[PDB]
């Protein structure tokens, strides 16, 4: 619907892909045995501020090009 | 340690998010993309991540002082 | 500036939001208090605030210097 | 059901009396006639920052007690 640019294509699709190998990482954690709960919660916490990064971008894009509004809200809900 | 258990079911559930994330890397691989429908595979994705960290959170605390406490409270702030 | 009629809604819904936060305030002036129902009335009161936020966003963005714009909002959505 | 710390209550209610402070302060403002959507929205995202801080603490407050429900407490979170 909107031919993003790719400078915040290409800077959202790094910190997710960090995202990614991040979570694969949490994966392989949980393959040991001492693992701690505080640990996995942490880095749990650390993909999701992640994640909030990149839906900024992506909210900032959104609204730079219609500045709908249902629509927007019920996706920030 | 976090219960053997808890870490095999938050291991398929993780698989899962990384799956459903790695989806997300492919809409914004394209150039066409519709912004609200990354938002919404975002917050979808920290849902899951969210769901997880509640069931580790909940088994961690079945299980259970300081030091408890102030670890705890680290992770989740 | 803020709709009129966003402002009028927004003070009666914060006047109540205020009232609430008062009788938490009473709960903690008790010795004796119920953590989870604390933890409980907090969390709805954050809820009210949250809904008059919401209130005064949608409005803002029913209406909408795009750069300028955009900057000032992902800064109070912070 | 607790008979909290006076350190803790008084704390946590010097923090809501600002709060309280804080948010009449907006209702002021929402008096004025030249009021900007950002600044509400940003006073506001001040006031809940404030509740979340006693909300750890009674949080805090709880756990090192019960440590010493578990469904009474995640329904809570």
């Amino acid at each position: 619907h909107l031919h993003l640019d790719p400078k915040v294509r290409e800077e959202a699709r790094r910190r997710l892909l960090s995202a990614k190998g991040h979570l694969e990482g949490i994966l392989r954690m949980l393959e040991d045995e001492k693992v701690y709960c505080v640990d996995v919660l942490k880095q749990l916490k650390a993909v999701e501020g992640a994640l909030d990064r990149v839906g900024e971008m992506v909210l900032r894009a959104h609204l730079k090009d219609h500045v709908i509004v249902e629509e927007l809200m019920e996706a920030l809900k």
